[PDB]
């Protein structure tokens, strides 16, 4: 299935939301 791009934003945001390492 295309879980490459309307799955991507899964765990990409997970990224973004999930992951706040030392960085701006």
């Amino acid at each position: 299935s295309r879980s490459s791009l309307r799955s991507r934003w899964g765990r990409f945001l997970l990224q973004r939301g999930s992951w706040t390492g030392p960085r701006c």
